[PDB]
């Protein structure tokens, strides 16, 4: 009968190209792994009607494509070869005679899965767009999203939805839960119980008309970038597709699904306003307020750390070079790093290309971190939670906009960003002008270190200008270059003055740069040199460079693109934010030591009967003496202890009474017996008047008066980080 | 005056290639970081005198090198441009007129920049031999490898030597501790100290006669592969070179620092006997009994994990492929799996080149791992330091020999190692037979779950047989393959046989082989497939496969590689070794439950005389309980508590009499207020009746009778793990 000849990676069903071919399905996985676990799963429904072909990496856009790209495309023109579908019929309306009458999406149940079935459908629909009208000719595999076991009654959720409101309405034992998004996570034992089932583990295609069509192409074409971006504007938050669902339309997987992949680069290339933070370097600020890293660690452990704790998927490359650049502190960098490059972080001379390997250099946080990022707002911020890990939150809020102290650039595709560094006085000042109602004074761009000067260009931003000064008649020298122009580039630069393809404008330079400094004297002919005076200097060896301010673009506090106008709309919109920060701080502060405050109440009375007698421990039953610290009106931890639960974070417990266990007192039968000795008892009996005095203080002050004592600490961190600098940098 | 044109990356000397040639210095830098940390360091002594050359990556070794490579290698034209010098002109024994007179190297202190030191000075020696012989010509960068700190007195040891015999009569306060192998971990304030004392951190490479030049030439030569091995063979583990002394031999040079860039390979690709790793595996055990990984964990965290806490510095690619090569299960591939594979970790259809992506899929160690690397092994290993951090030990100890298990396949250069799987039930028996002076059986190569045949084949090894069989006149069935011929690498031979360049010899073929079980149909000319018979099915379909048994290489419990006849003689030195590691076993577990009881014995006195009121604890000062406690005869800690130190694992402690203070005894005054209850008084008059028992017990055992028994717990493991692993199997 038919077969294939040319495509050693083809299961082909044994019926496919015969007679009955309508009967088969072929299997389009990600991955080779794939392909092997789908194999374990048709060692069960066996290998007449089902065939399998792994897809490697991300099928062609074909839609964007030029005809030569399609011919040259092998993986194309072999899934042509194996359906028997080929571009001459299109029109096609039918499911013969093709070698398969359907077609199976395999996936992982992520992003970049997401993704390759949209590829998959996009090819589809611009070749044979007939066929998706067609029902059941495509399919995708879904397994359960999450499983839960408690000893029997497993119960398996395929929707995430679904998952939340049994995890809401159920206690957590001792329940094991394990989230299923690749498809590498199942096993091949896994595999064979959902081809035991297969009907339960599929999701039919469904076309509803033009729309489906359109919102294909609004995807995958070159010409719908603006529909793209109004299409990413109007999202909203909570999408998702109902698995529940035995159907899904191709415009709700469009519109539900596909856009999360569609939004993701843009997601990883333009940091929030709130914060600063694109999500990768929050994953690694993160990840060092965790372990709390006050003291040196290579990074190359770090960037282990990271990837363990924060779930950072890009590489180990990218996250070592994350880190390096939180802690660079060369000219056009960060104003203010909140990393400490501790080693060869590299400089300006290649703008920190010339970073030395991560397994050499260390870093830890920069003294003044914890003052800009106050630790007493960690807990108010809402955190992350992937497949039930813990992760880094939507955005950290700092005393200050980080924002505006270091910028950025960022350029995905469809969306790019630029934001010049500011001068962190002027943005202080700034704060308490809004927090005093006086006018916002506009900031011109500032940068640590930099000699020369920043004026506006009048129009779309601003101008920095390096120094060139006449030696004499025959000699120029350079000593400062604009910003982000790195040294090496410039002396580059300047060789390709000297050869004739630039007219030889100058006889000769020598370059004496420092790692930090600029030095360059450059030899020309004296006419040549006067009438570059005439031209400008400047101008003639490139000294200028523009900051733009036209294109500030940040997430927003609610997770939303936009484009903010001038730097005092970013900082006005994070002053908002921040005094609404403050009081939820303040409201949780207040919480935590109205619990403090009762936990002490009840170690005091407890040490304090001990120690005077009314209360009898040594050689009392266990469950007589937790009957009697409840009889006697000890408050049980539970019911002091009154909170966003993730997974991976989880003398008996047998009721004494009512409710009561014997670890219910732990907290108090818990404390050392050198708690019982003088100087303890004293320091207990300290603790309680301290704790109300701090925590009557706390309920009288103001949101205005807690910012504007955490700015004082945080002007005092900032100038003794840059003292420490300028020590170090003296001889 | 002279200049240099086509390299941009050169930082040259004001006064090279003047008249002042002699007197300057190029400084060849290992990469870019380093050439930026350089010109720090020459912002102090200024740069009219040195020059910086950066190499990137590893220069080209010129004596094995064709006159082709050479011609078409740029970065060593460049270096030969810039230094004035050429081919052509050899012999020269002069500085003149070179553009420098002095060529210093600066590299990381480890194995690749030392390699990279050798390469230069290969490249000098094979083009200018007459140089090397020139005093003062070649020098090296020095810097001190750990730095100490205590307040003020900061030393800085040149030597490790030295900074041990420090170490070892020294407390580590408090002391601070840094080691500074590579370039990136000064920065640039500490490479302005340098060279404000470049003499101090300056080594002379010194030429003692043709014994220099035979050295380099053996280190580099392809005709000196022999002497090598001869030379790696007679290796002295303890060689180092002396940083104290102003002056190096290219001999000492060669063979006491080169050599460890010369030998790693063989370390990185061939097993210890002891417990079957390669190092880089030993590392993912270590980090997984550290962390005691008996709970699933996605394979790219613990690659974080690991990369953190073995010093594992080879890449995340590698480290997520040795993980998953640890979970592997197949035929061919692990007889005993000690990490287990909770998700697709590959298959024989691709020999585990299909597994799924790290950060999907989940493993922990296999339920058997701990019984057979029996955990009271632990402390008697010998844990490597690596700058301070205490990584994974010289080799396990397994109750078995593990190596025999598993196999190994390894190549490095110059060395190679084969060892087949075997029985673990035959390695068990011999084992007990060398308990019982009784003769060693030989043994059969055994896979796991294979179905073939397996066979002497009378000479260099055995040979494994796949299982084919006569359908009918037209047709053939192969249900097994022979060992590690992997089922797509199989099928594509067919399908070559299906093509003319291999005469026709099939018809056809159907291939519905599963994950794990092979299945190919074939169909052929009746006449031919006669013939075929005659000529023998298994050797015309290429169904056996070669396990050779005259290579099996391994490093010895010495460290030394070795070369074992049979697996017998691998056996019997596993036996001899393992003998004594259990007596060193039973002499600290002996040490550990004589301290554990003498703590017993003070917390029972200590809990019996508070609650029988003979020692009362209510409100005494502290100092007055501590005085009182001593005086009584209470052991504080540090007596009780009698060990190699690593330096990253580092009430008042005011002495109240004689050497005594409060912390001393927190053992005792640590302890919870629970502990005077009535059950846990009684638990701990228990616990030192028990405690006697298990120690006199322990006293009088043999090392045999604890062999045998761990046998007997490891012979429960296996078939427990196999048993589910069928289990698990079946429908």
């Amino acid at each position: 009968r038919e077969r294939i000849i040319g495509i050693p990676k083809l299961e082909d069903a044994n019926d496919a190209g015969s007679k009955y071919s309508q009967e088969c399905t072929l299997i389009l996985t990600e991955g080779d792994s794939a392909k092997t676990s789908c194999l374990a799963g048709l060692s069960i429904v066996g290998r007449d009607k089902y065939g399998v072909f792994p897809l490697k990496g991300k099928l062609l856009n074909v839609r964007d494509a030029s005809f030569k790209q399609l011919m040259d495309n092998k993986e194309i023109q072999n899934i042509f070869r194996i359906m028997g579908l080929d571009i001459t019929d299109k029109n096609k309306d039918d499911i013969k005679g093709l070698r398969y009458g359907s077609l199976m999406i395999m996936t992982d149940q992520d992003y970049d899965g997401s993704h390759i079935k949209g590829l998959l459908i996009n090819m589809i629909h611009k070749f044979w767009p007939s066929l998706l009208k067609h029902k059941g000719f495509l399919s995708e595999f879904v397994t359960p999203i999450v499983k839960v076991q408690k000893g029997s009654q497993e119960y398996s959720f395929f929707t995430i939805a679904e998952y939340e409101q049994w995890k809401e309405n159920t206690n957590l034992l001792g329940w094991k839960i394990k989230y299923y998004k690749g498809l590498g996570t199942s096993t091949d034992r896994e595999f064979k119980q959902y081809f035991s089932d297969i009907k339960n583990h599929k999701i039919m295609f469904l076309w509803t008309g033009d729309r489906d069509g359109d919102s294909i192409d609004m995807a995958f074409s070159k010409k719908r970038i603006e529909d793209r971006k109004l299409w990413l504007q109007n999202f909203i938050l909570g999408s998702y597709v109902d698995h529940k669902e035995k159907d899904l339309s191709y415009y709700d997987f469009v519109n539900k699904e596909l856009i999360y992949y569609s939004r993701y680069d843009t997601e990883r290339s333009i940091p929030n306003i709130m914060d600063g933070w694109k999500p990768g370097q929050r994953k690694v600020l993160y990840g060092c307020f965790k372990r709390n890293l006050r003291n040196e660690c290579k990074v190359a452990q770090l960037v282990g750390y990271i990837a363990e704790h924060s779930a950072y998927h890009h590489g180990e490359s990218s996250l070592q070079q994350t880190i390096i650049n939180m802690a660079q502190t060369f000219v056009g960098s960060n104003n203010i790093n909140f990393l400490e490059p501790c080693g060869q972080f590299g400089s300006r001379k290649e703008g920190g290309k010339d970073a030395s390997a991560a397994r050499y250099i260390f870093t830890k946080l920069a003294s003044s971190t914890r003052s800009i990022f106050n630790e007493y707002d960690d807990p108010i911020l809402k955190y992350l939670n992937e497949e039930g890990q813990k992760i880094e939150p939507q955005y950290y809020i700092p005393v200050i906009p980080t924002i505006l102290v270091n910028g950025c650039e960022g350029i995905g595709t469809g969306y790019s960003s630029f934001i010049p560094n500011y001068n962190y006085k002027d943005i202080i000042d700034n704060i308490k002008r809004y927090i005093n109602k006086e006018p916002l004074i506009p900031m011109v761009p500032w940068y640590k270190d930099f000699k020369g000067r920043i004026e506006s260009n009048g129009k779309t931003g601003y101008e920095t200008i390096g120094i060139i000064n006449k030696i004499d008649n025959d000699t120029l020298e350079i000593t400062e270059l604009p910003i982000k122009k790195w040294t090496q580039d410039y002396k580059e630069f300047l060789e390709e003055l000297l050869t004739d393809e630039k007219h030889q404008l100058i006889l000769d330079y020598i370059d004496n740069s420092s790692h930090e400094d600029i030095c360059f004297t450059i030899k020309m002919d004296p006419a040549k040199l006067q009438k570059a005076e005439e031209e400008g200097l400047e101008k003639v060896f490139k000294l200028k460079s523009t900051l733009t301010t036209t294109n500030m673009t940040l997430f927003d506090p609610n997770l939303k693109l936009q484009r903010y106008s001038t730097e005092l709309d970013i900082l006005k919109e994070f002053c908002y934010q921040r005094l609404k920060a403050y009081e939820n701080r303040k409201s949780y502060l207040i919480s935590k030591l109205e619990k403090e405050k009762r936990i002490i109440s009840n170690k005091t009375k407890f040490i304090l009967a001990i120690v005077n007698n009314e209360l009898i421990v040594n050689k009392k039953k266990k469950k007589v003496l937790v009957e009697e610290l409840y009889r006697k009106g000890y408050d049980p931890y539970k019911d002091i202890n009154k909170e966003e639960i993730f997974e991976q974070e989880l003398e008996d417990n047998e009721e004494i009474i009512a409710g009561i266990t014997v670890k219910d007192y732990d907290y108090l039968l818990s404390m050392p017996i050198f708690s019982l000795t003088l100087e303890k008892v004293e320091d207990l009996l300290t603790q309680l008047k301290e704790k109300e005095r701090e925590l009557e203080i706390l309920r009288n002050i103001t949101v205005e008066t807690m910012w504007l004592k955490d700015i004082e600490k945080v002007e005092e961190a900032i100038e003794f980080q840059r003292n420490v600098e300028l020590s170090n940098r003296e001889e």
